[PDB]
């Protein structure tokens, strides 16, 4: 059950907005194609694969009931980055670079979420 | 097997370390590896495969006898790049960009290559 929220709307046009522009976003955009790129274990430990192009979907077509749900995707999509690769791989420093910048927009969002 | 040049100091200070600098560079540190990498037709395609990787170990190494060699593995780093991805890859764009400030520093090497 979905709704519109002045916090949702934050996510989509300040937080995806924001994230998408950035040089480091591209290999969040879609979601991770284990056969393609030769990544045969990918799914074995990546059970709940999120992208943001996945989340710029779900605020489009007001998939989410409160942020907290859509922050939720974004934790998980920087996790399973986290978790999936290897500590020093670009790839994990490159989602912690979109991380900083998704918690300092997460910091200026409105702290009280009420519907529109 | 090779020798110190004007020409090849000016290759590895100027143009392999502002190369080696540009945003667009990473895809060519190293030797594609068409195993890791998933492309089992590229050495059918390629047959003389090479990456700035090895220009910069071959330029410490004093590999080279002439800046005309480190030019034309430049040359058939970005060629070859071009003949196996699509026009439309971003990686083809990537190589564009680099090969321009390339020749753009070539343009301005000393013309008259002498040994040191």
């Amino acid at each position: 059950p979905g709704r519109k929220t002045n916090q949702l709307q934050y996510m989509q046009n300040v937080v995806v907005k924001t994230l998408w522009k950035h040089q480091f976003a591209w290999p969040f955009y879609q979601p991770v194609d284990a056969i393609k790129l030769n990544l045969p274990d990918y799914h074995k430990i990546i059970k709940n694969p999120m992208d943001m192009g996945t989340i710029k979907k779900r605020l489009e077509n007001n998939y989410y009931w409160s942020a907290s749900e859509c922050m939720q995707d974004f934790n998980t999509m920087f996790t399973n980055c986290y978790i999936y690769n290897k500590p020093t791989d670009d790839i994990v420093l490159m989602a912690q670079a979109l991380e900083k910048i998704f918690l300092q927009k997460v910091a200026q969002m409105p702290q009280e979420e009420v519907e529109l």
